[PDB]
């Protein structure tokens, strides 16, 4: 029944014909289920264990490989026995390291939701009904739930689901909302209709939302919805039809699919070059059934010599790396690609109520009267440390550390907080941590009492259970509470009555305790309490405490002010009358004034101190929050993101002033605004996405269900551990901690992953150009095949694998946060490092067939061939007359491929030196500044001359242990490389922006 706000409440009991006393019949359930369904979501958690590696495939550079692999299967498949004792290898290679992605990734999205099941469905969700079954309420299953029951919900309880109201047991009910709403302040209920059928949540002010909790108070009501029908069902939906487009840096690897898909053309263009040469000459000695047999072949030879194959693993090594220490720090990273993205970030939206603050009422401010005489009236006024409700904090005046106990004033206030109170605090054992017990302004006078400790009760030798009423429990010693008139709200008071309880003061008599809205208090007080005398109150004493109230409830303070009184000569039980809250305002005057405190939702510690690095990394931090403006612009100005009296007229918006505003002028309004409030969950994902649309990387912070749609828009989303499951299921990252500040931490590594990201794929694909420029000096031009695909594929795969996870470890700057974010569509590779990485790319050509082919000419063991008759080695086995030689298969020698090779090799691991800084010389930035590197080149050159040993290998990989004379070649062929950039950078810094 939705709408059923609207209605009043026999119309929901009549929509459902159920009786209010007794509830659903057995019959009536049954049917209630077969046309409603069960209570509950559409059991949630998508993307099974094969979806997972479904999409892992998916991406362009695997698929690009995996592709190569299917034309390279056909290559390897038309292979002679010549070479072919390890050239079919290539394909179980390639795929072996398909699955080793496909796995290592999965693993981490399984892996991930566990760590995202901390203790959120741990505990079972159950539901208090009545129905015609019996008459005592039964206690079952949540899910069994259906609409039209009878529930039943007390202090404490969670909401089942969309219930409404239908008759309230207590005085008044108080419901936490903030988990769904953001509402800051628990919502005080009623039984009447909510007219206007357009009322959003937190004008529904006669229903309970399933998810929420009872703050205090007991009720009976009649559910109107389950499932996905309910408000944090609907979200749940919401939020799934919102679409995750792609990734920020994905789309940067995606990106690269551009370099080398083009060279798929550039290839084919160098081909089309020979092609036509042979469509002149009158051959037929086979053709498309025999002849051609060499054409398909060297495209993937020089393919595969195109795809930096190591890459994927590496960028999956070195992120996952950055995830990690993320983790030190308690930074749960769903994801990998999200580690290094959260450092492009721009912007960071963070919601309010939950997120930025605690979500705890906590007592901070107060004061007694210190003084009266005449015209002159001084206050005693204090401030109280802690943001939470653990009994953790001092009392400071004048920002000195007073022992609350030496001002008798306080002893009273405590006395009246601790009395005066319906609620309570608790520690849970199981997550660690205190929490309230009712409601969470009286808890809040909990716990200042427990800060207080006005009688110094001994509590350093206690447990966190024990210390979390000791100095609440001596004080209810010393008084019978005989009873209470709770809070109504006509009067805006609540007050107590108590007899003398320890016989230490019998000549006491009885007193009342009071506290509620300031006005009405103290407007009933004829007295104001000094100390321990008391003197009656006057115009000008009542001007100072209003004042004071008047400040702190406005300003740089804001805060919910509660007056605290006693009626000194209460009246006599007899001569009152306890059953209309009506009488109550009566019995509750001619009353002392005592003091105030003062309290509010309070802003995480580390929050300032983040949003003020955010600032210096040119990051800005939006406020985005259900709850009131008022609310939510004092606690914008306490975390600095205005100033402390800064004029927000055009800087934070409402959702009505927002929504009142042309499209332009709201989109405008993102890029200048700070703070919106009284926004819906929907409105959040549109702020977000108007960010976007300034191409912005943008996070979201959040922790309740109006969060999730909002988290999920955002490029990476971020939620508190304390959070709701939705928010959780919805982000990137979970702060575990609840440490705002890890965020910083976490765009700071975000960001050196990158930088050192872009490193290793550098360094990396120098090889295939060196390799391509070689293949094609040979086939095109003259002299053999300086290097093979199974020999410069070990050197891709390992000879260059340790070294690129090696630059994950490699130090970032001093200096890398103190400064702004990258741009969202810079390329990566290009402009002064394409030609930085072509022409060193270009030069190992140059030192291949050159420093190897060497051998074939000058080296004192090799041939002594001829320029031509090298470039001419395929006429070999037939005008061999025209050079007369020694064995037609010479050209097919080991020797200079492994000349070849090692001279990649070597070029590689010097270049490995260079790639360290893109401008910076090797004098100005040592080698030596990264050890794992050295450690790496020390690794992979063993490796070489590991290849070249133990027999199996150089077996199998056509080469061929070279000379001293020959290494020395291959020395000085290769180190002017060093020469050659190190030159090239200098150009770029002196006579270039570099
Ligand atoms: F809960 Be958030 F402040 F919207
Ligand atoms: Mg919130």
């Amino acid at each position: 029944m939705e709408a059923a706000h609207s209605k009043s409440t026999e119309e929901c009991l009549a929509y459902f014909g159920v009786s209010e006393t007794t509830g659903l019949t057995p019959d009536q359930v049954k049917r209630h289920l077969e046309k409603y369904g069960h209570n509950e979501l559409p059991a949630e958690e998508g993307k099974s264990l094969w979806e997972l590696v479904i999409e892992q495939f998916e991406d362009l550079l695997v698929r690009i490989l995996l592709l190569a692999a299917c034309i390279s299967f056909v290559l390897a498949w038309f292979e002679e026995g010549e070479e072919t004792i390890t050239a079919f290898v290539e394909p179980f290679v390639i795929l072996l390291i398909l699955i080793a992605n496909a796995i290592v990734g999965v693993w981490q999205e399984r892996n991930a939701e566990n760590a995202i099941e901390a203790l959120k469905e741990y505990e079972p969700e159950m539901g208090k009904v009545y129905r015609a079954d019996r008459k005592s309420v039964q206690r079952i299953k949540a899910r069994d739930i259906v609409p039209g029951d009878i529930v039943e919900v007390a202090v404490g309880d969670k909401v089942p689901a969309d219930i409404r109201i239908l008759s309230i047991k207590s005085t008044t009910l108080r419901v936490d909302q903030s988990i769904l709403t953001g509402e800051s302040v628990s919502v005080i209920k009623h039984t009447e209709p909510v007219p206007d059928p357009r009322a959003v949540n937190q004008d529904k002010k006669n229903m309970l939302f399933s998810g929420t909790n009872i703050a205090a108070g007991k009720a009976l009501g009649i559910v109107a919805t389950t499932g996905v029908s309910t408000e944090i069902g609907k979200i749940r939906d919401q939020m799934a039809a919102t679409e995750q487009d792609k990734t920020p840096l994905q789309q940067k690897l995606d990106e690269f699919g551009e370099q080398l898909s083009k060279v798929i053309s550039l290839i084919c263009v160098a081909v089309w070059l020979i092609n036509i040469g042979h469509f002149n000459d009158p051959v037929h000695g086979g053709s498309w059934i025999r002849g051609a047999i060499y054409y398909f072949k060297i495209a993937v030879a020089l393919a595969v010599a195109a795809i930096p194959e190591g890459l994927p693993a590496v960028i999956t090594t070195c992120l996952a790396l950055g995830t990690r220490r993320m983790a030190k720090k308690n930074a749960i990273v769903r994801s990998l690609p999200s580690v290094e993205t959260l450092g492009c970030t721009s912007v960071i939206c963070s919601d309010k109520t939950g997120t930025l603050t605690t979500n705890q009422m906590s007592v901070c401010k107060m004061f007694i009267i210190d003084k009266v005489d005449g015209d002159f009236c001084s206050l005693n006024e204090f401030s109280i440390t802690g943001s939470t409700y653990a009994p953790e904090g001092e009392v400071l005046k004048n920002d000195k550390p007073i022992r609350s106990g030496q001002f008798d004033g306080l002893v009273e206030l405590a006395t009246i907080c601790a009395l005066c109170n319906d609620s309570s605090l608790d520690f849970n054992e199981t997550k660690g941590v205190y929490e309230k017990v009712g409601e969470a302004t009286e808890t809040a006078l909990t716990t200042l009492v427990e800060k207080m400790n006005v009688f110094n009760t001994e509590v350093r030798n206690l447990s966190k259970v024990e210390r979390a009423n000791a100095c609440n429990s001596v004080i209810r010693q010393l008084m019978k509470k005989e009873f209470t008139l709770e809070f109504s709200r006509d009067r805006k008071s609540m007050s107590v009555y108590c007899s003398p309880a320890k016989s230490s003061r019998a000549a006491v008599g009885n007193k009342m305790f009071v506290k509620g809205a300031p006005e009405g208090v103290i407007d009933r007080c004829n007295y104001v309490r000094v100390g321990t005398t008391r003197v009656p109150m006057t115009g000008p004493v009542k001007e100072k405490i209003l004042s004071v109230i008047k400040e702190w409830g406005t300003g740089r303070d804001t805060l919910r002010c509660l007056a605290l009184a006693t009626r000194d000569t209460p009246p006599k039980r007899e001569e009152m009358v306890l059953d209309d809250s009506s009488r109550f305002m009566e019995y509750e005057t001619d009353l002392t004034f005592v003091g105030v405190v003062g309290m509010l939702d309070p802003p995480r510690k580390e929050v300032m101190g983040s949003i003020q690095l955010c600032r210096d990394a040119g990051i800005r931090v939006i406020m985005i929050t259900g709850d009131n403006k008022g609310t939510a612009i004092a606690i914008c100005r306490r975390i600095g993101i205005f100033g402390e009296n800064e004029e927000v007229a055009d800087r934070a918006y409402t959702g009505r002033e927002f929504d009142d505003l042309p499209l332009a002028e709201q989109r405008e309004a993102c890029r200048r605004a700070c703070c919106f409030a009284r926004v819906e969950p929907s409105h959040k994902s549109k702020i977000v996405e108007y960010l976007q649309s300034y191409d912005e990387i943008t996070a979201m912070t959040g922790d309740g269900v109006n969060d999730a749609p909002a988290l999920k828009k955002a490029e990476i989303g971020i939620a508190m551990g304390s959070g709701t499951a939705v928010a959780k299921t919805a982000s990137e990252m979970v702060l575990a901690d609840d440490n705002f500040s890890t965020i910083v931490a976490a765009v700071e590594e975000g960001r050196a992953i990158y930088n050192n990201m872009k490193q290793f794929i550098r360094y990396l694909i120098s090889s295939n150009v060196g390799e391509v420029v070689c293949i094609f000096l040979t086939a095109a031009l003259g002299l053999p095949e300086a290097l093979i695909p199974v020999q410069l594929l070990w050197v891709n795969l390992v000879t260059d694998g340790l070294p690129a996870t090696a630059l994950g470890f490699n130090p970032p700057d001093l200096d890398i946060m103190d400064r702004p974010p990258r741009s969202p569509k810079e390329p990566l590779i290009s402009g002064w490092l394409f030609f930085r990485y072509m022409a060193i790319g270009g030069y190992v050509g140059a030192a291949t067939v050159g420093a190897a082919a060497w051998w074939f000419m000058y080296a004192e063991d090799g041939p002594g061939v001829t320029y031509h008759q090298l470039t001419h080695f395929m006429q070999c086995t037939e005008d061999h007359p025209h050079f007369e030689g020694l064995d037609c298969e010479i050209f097919e020698a080991p020797e200079p491929m492994t000349m070849a090779l090692s001279v990649l090799v070597t070029i590689e691991m010097c270049n490995a030196l260079n790639s360290l800084s893109e401008n910076q010389s090797l004098m100005r930035m040592p080698p030596w500044v990264n050890i794992w590197l050295l450690g790496s080149i020390c690794l992979s050159m063993s490796l070489h001359f590991l290849i070249l040993y133990v027999d199996p290998l150089p077996m199998i990989f056509k080469l061929k242990a070279l000379d001293l004379t020959q290494w020395l070649m291959v020395l000085k062929i290769s180190l002017p490389v060093i020469g050659l950039d190190e030159i090239l950078k200098f150009i770029a810094r002196n006579y270039l922006e570099g």
